[PDB]
DNA sequence: CCATATTTAATCTTC
DNA sequence: GGAAGATTAAATATG
């Protein structure tokens, strides 16, 4: 019987935590879990967010790559 | 197959 | 106002 948890914090990136981010997306766009782990690590954030922003970056090449 | 994980598509939300 | 981080259920992938 919860209650209603409200959500976390919106990440704030700063310039090296997304340009690490940007160099792991360049060689694959979709990191496996020990790529995620190592990426966490790196930049101090959490698996999830890792996941989430490759998701997101996904999702905007995509509608990119119709023009 | 079957349980679990990851990804997708769509959206909600906030900086 | 707009890009993008966070969430959701469904779909697809994995061991």
């Amino acid at each position: 019987h919860m209650h209603k948890r409200p959500k976390r914090p919106r990440t704030i990136l700063t310039t090296q935590q997304r340009r690490a981010f940007k160099a792991s997306f360049e060689v694959s766009s979709k990191p496996c879990r020990k790529v995620r782990e190592t990426l966490a690590a790196e930049t101090g954030l959490s698996v999830r967010v890792v996941q989430v922003w490759f998701q997101n970056q996904r999702a905007k090449m995509k509608k990119l790559a119709r023009r």
